[PDB]
């Protein structure tokens, strides 16, 4: 039977299109743009237009939610496709809306909604279906009651439509498309993949699972900063896979008076067990099961014990899956993390720039944007925000846009008009104002993400590039040879050299090339964990680093220990070596299998304690020479590529003359040249207004001399006070520290075979 | 590292628990690597952790003195710099015998190489004795 296939999530937004792989396209002898009949459970037939896609496999058919709700199927089910080239044109229809999507509209639904949807679309329709059309501010779904010929027809330019009639009620089989799905979550692809992997089988196929006879998961923890959307993930999984999502609040259970709180929780478990494969969601777990020290009273201990007993009472035969949500995994009582209880942990981190882009894209599907929208710029500008903050941003930007023009539009008394809520186009002046008034919530948190520095950003340093590529990329690409050759991969690299030579840029670039998460730790943070507590502050950092493998952990200014300890203070030495001791302790304990790479940076290598420089620990040392007249041309090109360049270019005396410059002074030279250019531009502008204030209409046109330009004069006014960032004496001491190893390397003569 | 970890905060609990664990699992060969670490640490500019150093050394001395000779629990310590260590340890009833470990030379080195390069590949070309 070459008809049965399995449904999967699609990518195209158009409702009446599906994606097929080329071999199934060829075998079924179907062409592009035709109509095919689809059937599934409950004897539901749908019409759709075939579209090509190589990404999907042969058995995998890609199809979006509205067609799925038409077919009354779910993900992973079985559907069959049959050819249907005999569909004909159409006639009188009686399209009608549903009541709970039209309340307070009172407008020309024909012109506003159906006309744009059916214009140059040629979308086939079938009797008895539900289709959703996007419009002004809300989501509107319409239903067909009859057509001619029945049931199949294709909407044609020459047909008669009627959108006149009282709204109908719900079909009473739910199928509400306004609920959540997999398309309403963005920026959490890997975590959603893990959840689908570990939850889909016990819920979709219980009989086969109990036939195999293997232990299913009994608990999942989701921990992260508040507002990242854990409840959304639970609701989406429960709705899409098919379950009886039952929510238990923390504070609501806590404040139920007397010793009656336990009765409600027990009733909740007993009621969930007796219905169907369910997903009990315990919100704010730390509110009812805190640390032992915080439980001053006695009712809290009784509640926690009741929870533990009920959780243990999940003997073999049980399709109930318990999911819990919490903040950082230190408030939870340790006894809950045994085996049988909550054991799996999934980390829902703060979204990065790309994730912010998908969040913004999702939240503005309804809104009528203008042509001035630059959402990628806003995403690049909004670092430090979570999902809820971006939703609020979009909402109040829409409110600002409607407020700006409200007297002129019809305020009516009770309803709106469809037409008036269509010229509403939010613009960038609204979004800039929206950003101006908004307080981010995350801010002071460690952020892990893929750095955006590309190899072309850094100039020169080919030897160091080769060494890094050998050291980090090789062990994870061809593992068998390492095991078969005795060689056991290296752990970390320590950098040293004059300051400002670009160690951090190189670390970020290698992390980007290796395609792994990057986490950066600064000296001030190390000083902070110096003065006070140094136990956990070196614990959760390593826990997060190991959890998000593959990773490239970067330690910056590791020499601040000796930089601050050395001197007349001497009293901070205890808390000082506390930090280095912790680093050694949890860096000598990491498993060799884990692909967690540690990189150190320093500029005064002689004063670093030699305990770190031992085999097994950070051992390889790479010397970063101070760039001199070989490569500064590339550095100048790299940091002047973004600016509107210049005429006559440097390529010459500008680079040639300087000998012994780091990158910092070159960057500040570029900044000062651009500052002089801006000063000249603004002075010319101010002169223009100070001249035209006493003049009549002078055919004022775009002539304002606004074209950016940074000629040789600006550079001349720049290198008149540049300073040598690195002193000459530093080179001597750094090269002597290198000479220690090189003279230890003195014996290198080729001996007899 | 563990010695210094139980040198910057508490000093008593860890020594008691480690000696109890060693005693209960007899016979065993307890090992104290880098016994000179504390002396190296407090021999510099740092001069505040000396009280905890007294604490650690006193614990080690006390729960060596309290060990019954019938129980079979040895103690072995290795120090890089012997002179600066506490001379109270090198007393009868404590670490007494001193064994000097020289730098391997010539005939020992070829055996060192033979032991190391067992690995999985071979070196049938170069002569180990020459190197
Ligand atoms: N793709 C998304 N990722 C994260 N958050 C989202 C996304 N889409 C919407 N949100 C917002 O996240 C909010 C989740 O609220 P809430 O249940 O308080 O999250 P949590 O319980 O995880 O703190 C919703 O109000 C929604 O507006
Ligand atoms: N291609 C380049 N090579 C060297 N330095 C650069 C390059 N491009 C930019 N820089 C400058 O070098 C700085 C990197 O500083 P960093 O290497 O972290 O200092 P340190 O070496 O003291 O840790 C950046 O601020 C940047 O201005």
């Amino acid at each position: 039977r070459p008809n049965r296939l399995i449904v999967d999530e699609a990518i195209n937004e158009d409702n009446s299109v599906v994606s097929l792989s080329q071999p199934k396209m060829d075998e079924l002898q179907l062409f592009r743009g035709d109509t095919v009949l689809l059937k599934g459970k409950k004897r539901r037939e749908a019409v759709c237009i075939v579209l090509s896609d190589d990404t999907c496999s042969d058995e995998k058919i890609r199809m979006n939610r509205v067609v799925r709700n038409n077919l009354r199927v779910r993900l992973g089910d079985v559907i069959s496709i049959q050819p249907c080239p005999d569909v004909k044109y159409g006639k009188r229809i009686h399209v009608l809306p549903i009541d709970d999507t039209v309340e307070g509209i009172t407008g020309n639904l024909f012109e506003v909604y159906l006309k744009p949807y059916f214009l140059e679309a040629y979308r086939p329709i079938r009797k008895g279906d539900i289709f959703l059309v996007r419009g002004g501010m809300r989501a509107v779904e319409f239903k067909v009651v009859e057509t001619d010929p029945s049931p199949y027809c294709i909407v044609a330019p020459d047909t008669v439509i009627h959108c006149e009639g009282e709204p109908i009620k719900r079909e009473d089989e739910e199928e509400s498309l306004n609920e959540v799905g997999y398309d309403d979550i963005g920026g959490c692809r890997k975590q959603l993949a893990q959840i689908k992997e570990m939850v889909e089988l016990p819920l979709r196929h219980p009989a086969l699972f109990k036939a195999i006879g293997v232990k299913p998961p009994r608990g999942i923890l989701l921990y992260g900063p508040p507002g990242t959307g854990k409840t959304l993930i639970a609701r989406a999984v429960a709705n899409e896979t098919g379950a009886f999502f039952f929510l238990i609040n923390g504070p609501e259970i806590m404040s139920k008076l007397a010793g009656e709180s336990e009765s409600n929780l027990r009733k909740a478990f007993e009621e969930a067990e007796k219905n169907a494969p369910a997903i009990i969601f315990i919100d704010e777990l730390d509110a009812i099961a805190p640390k032992r020290e915080k439980t001053h009273g006695e009712v809290e201990r009784r509640i926690v014990s009741q929870l533990l007993t009920l959780m243990d009472g999940l003997k073999q035969r049980a399709h109930v899956i318990v999911m819990a949500a919490t903040n950082r995994p230190n408030s939870i009582d340790p006894a809950l993390r045994r085996f049988g209880r909550f054991d799996r942990e999934v980390d829902i981190g703060i979204p990065d720039a790309t994730g912010r882009l998908e969040i913004l894209q999702i939240h503005t599907k309804n809104m009528k944007l203008a042509d001035d929208v630059d959402l990628e710029q806003v995403a690049n500008e909004t670092h430090g925000h979570v999902g809820a903050d971006l939703a609020a941003l979009c909402s109040e930007a829409a409110l600002q846009a409607i407020r700006k023009k409200m007297d002129l539009i019809d305020l009516e008394d009770e309803t709106i008009d469809a037409e008036v809520m269509n010229s509403l186009a939010v613009t960038m002046d609204d979004f800039r104002w929206a950003l101006s008034q908004s307080n981010p919530s995350a801010l002071r948190e460690t952020v892990v993400e893929v750095p955006q520095v590309t190899w072309e950003d850094i100039g020169g340093l080919e030897d160091v590039k080769r060494e890094l590529q050998e050291l980090v990329q090789y062990p994870v690409e061809h593992p068998d040879k390492f095991l078969k050759f005795g060689m056991t991969p290296s752990k970390g690299v320590l950098f040293y050299g004059p300051p400002g030579c670009g160690k951090t840029l190189l670390a970020k670039a290698i992390a980007n090339e290796c395609q792994a998460n990057f986490i950066s730790i600064k000296g001030p943070e190390l000083l902070t964990m110096w003065f006070g507590e140094s136990e956990a502050n070196v614990r959760e950092i390593f826990d997060k680093a190991r959890q998000a493998a593959p990773c490239v952990l970067f330690f910056d200014e590791l020499d601040s220990i000796a930089k601050a300890r050395g001197g007349n203070i001497g009293d901070g030495g205890g808390a000082a070596d506390r930090v280095i001791n912790q680093i050694l302790t949890e860096m000598d304990g990491m498993s060799t299998k884990k692909n967690v790479f540690i990189i150190g940076a320093t500029n005064r290598p002689d004063i670093i304690d030699p305990a770190i420089l031992r085999p097994g620990r950070l051992d390889q040392l790479i010397y970063i020479p101070l760039p001199d007249e070989k490569s500064r041309v590339a550095i100048l090109k790299a940091n002047l590529r973004k600016s509107p360049v210049a005429k006559d270019v440097d390529l010459e005396f500008l680079a040639k003359m300087t000998n012994g410059f780091s990158g910092a002074d070159l960057t500040e030279i570029c900044q000062r040249a651009c500052k002089l250019a801006i000063r000249e531009s603004i002075e010319s502008e101010i002169r223009r207004e100070r001249e035209r204030q006493t003049n009549p209409s002078a055919m004022e046109v775009e002539e304002d001399d606004p074209v950016p330009e940074i000629r040789r004069d600006h550079f001349e006014e720049a290198m008149r006070f540049a300073r040598r960032s690195v002193s000459d004496n530093d080179i001597r001491k750094y090269e002597m520290f290198a000479q220690t190893l090189q003279q230890s390397r003195g014996f290198g003569s080729f001996r007899f075979p």
